[PDB]
């Protein structure tokens, strides 16, 4: 599976290699450092929304372990020989990223429907169609990327199929947001709109990284892609989580929860 990603095609200078290694290790520290934040502040969240901050904790660890795994797999696969890091063992690949998205994405969406105050049959209903839409996006995306070295034409076709799911998914998100924000408290009806525009931006970086092999097939594209994933990672999971948390705390205070009213105070 590693021989199917362009990373196995190029030698990397010490700067390109150590720069990629530093992006992955940094992502580990950022996520686990955020994990502590999401853990501590959970007490200041009412029981209604407390599950939202717990989902962020699960997202931080899920992303941290894979990023840490990517880093080690990045140092075990290459060795500095004759002035450049050259492949050695087939272990590094971007497929592990996609397997992670299968888990983190359902968590990122579910904590969005919690702060929106959805409940009952609608919560279980809107959650199933979104996840099935998300999984369809990730699976078809995992198939196309297997061809990013052999058949770029297939990468396009699968990227197109994956985009159909992505558009439908966002449409359901945007539809529920703008039809349920009036219920939110403490003025969070305004914050939830920015979160959606924060989603449309950070999430769109992934299909761009997915297309790096097409318009930049070289060692600098491997670097740009990992840089794009990093920027998108800390925006779809960290910054995104911080906003979800802020919303969960604000509505908690507006609902009469003392630990939340004393925290903001
Ligand atoms: C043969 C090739 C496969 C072709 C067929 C698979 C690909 C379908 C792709 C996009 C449409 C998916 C959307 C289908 C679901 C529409 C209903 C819906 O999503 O609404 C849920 C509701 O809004 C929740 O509250
Ligand atoms: C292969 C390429 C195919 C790409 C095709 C491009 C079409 C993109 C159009 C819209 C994006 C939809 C994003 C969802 C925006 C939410 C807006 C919404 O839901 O409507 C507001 C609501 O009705 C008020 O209550
Ligand atoms: C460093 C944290 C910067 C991000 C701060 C995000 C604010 C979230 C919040 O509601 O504040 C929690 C407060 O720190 C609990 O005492
Ligand atoms: C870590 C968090 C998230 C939300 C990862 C999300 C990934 C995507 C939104 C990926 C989308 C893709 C599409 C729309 C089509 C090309 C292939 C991708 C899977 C990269
Ligand atoms: C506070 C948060 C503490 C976070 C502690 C972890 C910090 C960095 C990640 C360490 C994982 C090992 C990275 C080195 C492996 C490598 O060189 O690829
Ligand atoms: C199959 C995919 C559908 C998954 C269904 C997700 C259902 C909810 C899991 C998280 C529990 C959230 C309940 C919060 C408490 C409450 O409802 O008041
Ligand atoms: C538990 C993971 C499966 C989730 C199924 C729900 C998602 C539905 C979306 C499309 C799934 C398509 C599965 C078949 C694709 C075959 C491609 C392949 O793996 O070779
Ligand atoms: C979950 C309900 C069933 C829908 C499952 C979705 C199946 C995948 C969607 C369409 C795939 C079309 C692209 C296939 C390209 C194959 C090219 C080739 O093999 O030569
Ligand atoms: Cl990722």
């Amino acid at each position: 599976n590693s021989m199917k990603n362009i990373e196995s095609l190029f030698d990397y200078s010490a700067g390109q290699f150590e720069f990629i290694d530093h992006l992955l290790t940094m992502g580990v520290g950022v996520h686990f450092a955020a994990l502590i934040f999401f853990l501590v502040v959970s007490q200041f969240v009412a029981p209604k929304y407390r599950i939202a901050t717990a989902l962020s904790c699960i997202v931080m660890v899920s992303a941290g372990l894979i990023l840490n795994s990517q880093a080690v797999m990045w140092t075990d696969a290459y060795a500095y020989v004759d002035g450049s890091y050259q492949l050695q063992d087939l272990t590094f690949s971007n497929g592990y990223r996609y397997v992670n998205w299968m888990a983190t994405i359902p968590c990122l969406l579910l904590q969005l429907l919690i702060v929106l105050n959805l409940k009952g049959k609608e919560l279980f209903s809107t959650a199933t169609w979104l996840i099935l839409a998300a999984w369809g996006m990730i699976i078809t995306g995992y198939v196309g990327q297997l061809y990013e070295v052999d058949d770029i034409a297939q990468l396009m076709i699968w990227g197109a199929v994956s985009t159909a799911f992505f558009v439908v998914m966002n449409w359901i998100v945007g539809t529920k947001i703008f039809k349920n924000r009036a219920t939110m408290l403490g003025g969070t009806d305004s914050t939830i709109t920015k979160v959606f525009w924060l989603m449309m931006f950070a999430w769109t970086l992934y299909p761009i990284a997915y297309l790096v092999p097409a318009f930049m097939n070289n060692a600098d594209g491997v670097v740009l892609r990992q840089l794009l994933f990093t920027i998108a990672d800390i925006s779809s999971k960290v910054i995104y989580g911080l906003m979800i948390t802020y919303i969960a705390i604000q509505q908690s205070a507006a609902a009469g929860y003392v630990p939340a009213q004393q925290a903001l105070g």
